[PDB]
């Protein structure tokens, strides 16, 4: 167990996991000057946990942030711990910490987590793990990553405060993200100037990292078997093939509805700001509920607008709007007819009460059905100039949507 | 849990099924060495999916599958998971590929797969399968003879994204069925499993190792020391087919949901028709399959879609007066559709974009009822009027149907072509 | 199973909280020096049910207890129990109280508990039972469990002789959210501009465990920018990021909530046979009249609201639910009903729909009547009402000599 | 099963309860030596039934007894039956006596006995009650609050044919229970238990055993070797009435239990009121006793029952104007026998001789409704035109009844007469 001989990494050669960086950037700060912290009891977390799907660069990160604090990394495999003799487990991680210790600040690594944090010699293994993760001074600048694409095979023991507690979700890139990843894979090769890499992030999507790496790659020998000296667009675009879904049609259509809920959302005095738009209170108040439910209706009335046709697209939507208007009705004291009492909780009522409900609460969704009807059409143009942006990028901000509703 | 102790077997020892031996001789070549594919990127299904119905051999084929590449085999059964308490059925399967990655390359078998695949224990299947390792060398099979009731989410790419389908035998395949459990039993000279087979119209394997057995035994209540013609003959009646005026219904049936499906301008494609007695080939049985495609489904999808499931029913009456009790599934299928638009997904008139489910009065009750009965009866009648304009193509398909009994690709497609151009 | 190995805490540590310090401080004492008790016999509760939400310090008074005790902690999470093999569960809370009795005197703590005492999970528990049955009070050993969701209880555990005592550990008021913050920095560097009674007032519906994580977030702040001392602009700028990460009350909400609970205050005061009201803030035999001012106070806070706002909130839903438990049980039980005479009807219903639509209609009757009543004053009183509120925002809480006055100077 | 190992109990242990104690003394003289009765044929109950509120010594009265004849005791509690699977009921009833005759003599005690009898379990019970030899030195004792719940089968003679009703304590039995939990705890010299007595009014010998433990919690909470008077007191307020406008409700409702019952011609006899909160002593409460000197009953029997049931709210009402929650036991029993009348016993005008119960459509439940609420409704009725009409006499029962307490035999007698002779 020694700092890796592997090259150097920095945020640099990242693409498409700004809000993650975003947070490292902080840990970062730490490993450079752990005093800046500690003068005032800034404390960090001993353990932040990865989680994502292979290949999207959960490693990678980690390997970032060393490179950027220029701090050792120490890289384990938890899938090396599985199957040892007996104690060997205990003491390999024993040993790892004491490495760390003497080369902090810096950052411990383990890939493949679930394969050791999971009913035997794991138990021993295991056990290590959290007395010595429990044991170090974070003081001292060390902090150990952890990554895994299975986060609900976890020993919960291994969440709790003090150890991993926190969570850094790294998701598939969206269409920019992809653009990214491949300006990097590509610093390094001779391109030629017909190469369209937005193009190609276009038609790729579902590719992580590890794919689109891949994907130059093979571009890349294409060229070398031809015996060429620069990758042309021809190159990547046969590649594709090589390293290789959702109809257009359909993804049209859930653009729209998507768009729906967000147009409603802005518009409706009450929605709830739209932070993003993707296509991969303690107290509430009788309007809040319904711009909520008028909002929730949106994906649908956009469908039904634009397209005449609805789909099944919006069956969860509907669940959960009536489900807020039975209990407006039944619960809250929010109907016109039915008055403040708590009708049901099941049903201790006659069926003449179950007849208003049901009235009361049809009136109160297909009224808000139409209101969001009546903004969409009314805000057609812009909802098709998202639709227009979403469809490209695959994921559209907030400040960028409420802009184009100028 | 730990690997089957029952007797290796291996294809010597499957009759009858030599098109499924075929596909799954790829799957043999690599479990006893991942590696070849591996290194020129040859990725193999995670998933194969087993449809055929009782006793055709499905267990059998898993099984040889894992007997040819000397593998081990985890027989697991769909039905054990089902009755469970709180969390049991996830933590099973979680064992179960815990097991299966320890002993990679091997094959893990769920029988019965309609059995969790119709919360928790589903999901967590889900999740395993997508998250093992093709190249470790692990293939997950699974049987059912109810494909029409497994989560679209199963057949999903990257997971049992492959099926065979594997169907009764006929007369030469029962011959081969009979002479395998035979290899082993002393027969007298006079014995004709020719006959035999030719005898056993619509028995299946299990049903012909069962003959088998009967025959034995009547001849060990005599005493006997080679088994006789006499006692074959006899285990049949101890044991225990379709008319050519039925043959003709079943053959209008299966013709009118080709008919309609071709018309009807969202119809799925057809790829094969058949009157096999319940070959999981039919078009009937297809069009019950859930949609692995899509993930969305719009009204007139599936209106086209129901009109399509009536359209064997359509075709009884239109061309016979009357109607047999053969329209059952259909008409169960179809009115679960008819239910789900109107209550789940808010494609009805008159109930607005609402979720009904029960949790409503008996005067919504009704109107569901009647919304429903709207629906599938306007669909009925639109499968009618098509049946009716197009009786001709319908009746060249029939004479084919009761000819051929089972028509399959690029022949089906000259015929539906011709038909309707 | 080992005792903990965290730091040993007491009760310098919490804030906000003395109500439950005081009926723990008999707990202390006990575990300092049980002889003390079982010379003249004083029989101790087996088991202590610490109730209340989420990071409040139910934990952290457990471990308080042990601290000033200076006794072992075994601190124990419920949810560890569940999803175990067949067995699994039983012998581990076996070896649990094992270890209990080898330690003792100790504190058992049981985080969690609804996880454990909500197959197999019936024999963990049973187990549980059979310890708690088990094991002599005398010996020093204590068995503190805490929850959020106590009505998923199984009431075996509830029995004499098991954990038959409850403490409520509420959310901190203004007062005790300063006192919260106060601890969380008396080891941290603050700026003179600092004020932490002002991030008190900010931070309502904050609870120890949030403002605990206010504070670190305020220090990241500064250690980001490099800086020496914690500002007033540090934490005033982490409120918006605890938020964000993972419930504050808005102004807005304050406002209702106010008018809400000094609704049922003034409704309370005016009907004759109302509850006399000890408290305000925001965080045998009975008649038919005593029942129906019982039920228009219920309603009150919803009535503040509707008049003074026009809206009304989702915030009245229990006082709903209460008011109705009432009018049906004087309509189906007490034969307090105009029209369904004196009669029980229930006991489950074991009546015709013709029936239950006239139930429903005089449960509707009672309820509205009660409410409109409600309504007529709030609006004769109005001004008081207005004035209860000015002050209840500036305090938060109203209490004592102080709350006895107010309500007089007003009627 | 396995007789008590809990400490030995005498009556030295039980205060404030001189009354149950006499009646009880000649049932450890016969366990002491059952020859004694024997030989002259003194035949003794072989059930008694203990009644009172919870915490009233029920159970340690059954224990003193065992004790002060130095027998067994086996204590079964009723809620242990409830819930047990197909049989376990009646072979642990068996059990349980096959028990207490190796062990004869000796005392068995089923505590909470209206959980078993409100079938198998109890009509084992009934046999074994009626089978065991009383000569053999066996006595039960039975205890509950709540007497009105049990089966008639079991008051019947042979068996719990003798009932003692123990009352919470006054003043003097309050100080004399707290003298007794006590006895071997530390007193400051400034402990007068007299005012303690005084100042906890409702007070059982449960709460008094209790309210002293959470007086020395309070002395050991501060380290201190007595307890003081200080600590009494605030141990009353740690634990925690009749006002003198409730009292008189009180003394109008069972005053008009009172009247009704004289006055209606089926009637059951007088012999005590009270309006001690809760004795069981009251006629509020007999009322609600399961008839035990006759099987049958007939209609006019049971109209007159229900309304004597009804009057003590006819009373409330009349004289008050209003009602209170005082009578919703009342309104519930009287309720299940008009139920019981109209759907079991054929007892209505409009539904016949027929037995229903649900197995019957929703216009008979309508009926039924109906039906019952008239019954209840003409009787309640009745009972105010009984109170008005004999306004007088109940003025004067409660004016005695609010200065007596409790009014109970000759006494009673002469005062009812009087009133309507
Ligand atoms: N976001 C990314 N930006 C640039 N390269 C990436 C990214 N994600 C993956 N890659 C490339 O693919 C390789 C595999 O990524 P890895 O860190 O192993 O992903 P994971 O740890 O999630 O399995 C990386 O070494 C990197 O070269
Ligand atoms: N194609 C076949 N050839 C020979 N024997 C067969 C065949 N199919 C089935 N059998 C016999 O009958 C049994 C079929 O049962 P099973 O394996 O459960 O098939 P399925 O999964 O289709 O029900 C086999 O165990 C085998 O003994
Ligand atoms: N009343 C309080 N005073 C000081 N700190 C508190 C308080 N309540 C919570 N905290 C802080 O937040 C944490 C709360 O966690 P915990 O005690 O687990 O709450 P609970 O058990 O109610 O969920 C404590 O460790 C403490 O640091
Ligand atoms: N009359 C009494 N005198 C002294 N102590 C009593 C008396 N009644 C009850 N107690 C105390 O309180 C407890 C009463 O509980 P229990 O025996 O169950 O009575 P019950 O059967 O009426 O509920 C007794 O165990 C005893 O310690
Ligand atoms: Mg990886
Ligand atoms: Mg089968
Ligand atoms: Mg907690
Ligand atoms: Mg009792
Ligand atoms: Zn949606
Ligand atoms: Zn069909
Ligand atoms: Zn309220
Ligand atoms: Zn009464």
């Amino acid at each position: 167990y020694k700092p890796s001989g592997n090259k150097r990494v920095t945020f640099k050669d990242v693409g498409g996991a700004e809000e993650a960086i975003e947070e490292l950037k902080e840990v970062v700060e730490f490993l450079k000057d752990p005093s800046k912290f500690n003068r005032i009891g800034a404390r960090m977390p001993k353990g932040i946990l990865l989680v994502g799907p292979p290949g999207t660069g959960k490693t990678l990160l980690a390997r970032a942030v060393a490179g950027e604090a220029n701090v050792p990394f120490f890289h384990i495999s938890g899938s090396d711990f599985v199957e040892l003799f007996v104690g060997v487990g205990a003491a390999r991680v024993r040993d790892l910490f004491a490495q760390a210790k003497a080369h902090a600040p810096c950052i411990v690594f383990i890939d493949e987590i679930d394969a050791v944090g999971r009913h035997d010699e794991r138990e021993q293994t295991l056990n290590q793990l959290l007395v010595e993760m429990d044991g170090f001074d974070s003081k001292e600048g060390i902090i150990v990553m952890a990554a895994t694409n299975r986060p609900d095979i976890l020993d919960p023991a291994l969440l709790r405060p003090g150890r991993f507690d926190k969570k850094i979700v790294v998701d598939p890139p969206d269409m920019l993200g992809r653009k990214k990843i491949l300006e990097i894979h590509t610093r390094n090769k001779p391109l030629a100037e017909d190469v369209n890499l937005e193009i190609i992030a276009k038609r790729t999507p579902g590719f992580v990292g590890a794919d689109l790496e891949n994907l130059v790659n093979e571009a890349a020998l294409l060229a070398a078997r031809e015996g060429r000296d620069k990758i042309t667009m021809k190159d990547f675009e046969e590649a594709i093939d090589r390293v290789i879904l959702i109809s257009p049609a359909e993804k049209r259509i859930i653009a729209y509805h998507e768009a729906g809920h967000a147009v409603v959302s802005t518009v409706v005095p009450n929605g709830e700001p739209v932070h993003r738009i993707s296509i991969i209170k303690y107290l509430v108040s009788r309007n809040e509920l319904l711009d909520k439910l008028t909002a929730l209706l949106g994906g649908r009335a956009a469908e039904e607008v634009v397209f005449g046709d609805v789909t099944s697209g919006a069956a969860n939507d509907i669940e959960r709007a009536t489900e807020i208007a039975r209990n407006m009705v039944c619960q809250l004291g929010m109907s016109e007819e039915l008055g403040p009492l708590a009708w049901g909780k099941l049903r201790n009522y006659s069926e003449e009460v179950a007849s208003k409900i049901d009235e009361e609460v049809k009136k109160i969704v297909t009224n808000c059905y139409e209101r969001a009807k009546e903004i969409i059409r009314k805000y057609r143009k812009q909802l098709d100039n998202i639709v227009e942006i979403l469809l490209e990028k695959e994921t559209i901000e907030g400040d960028e949507l409420r802009r184009i509703l100028s």
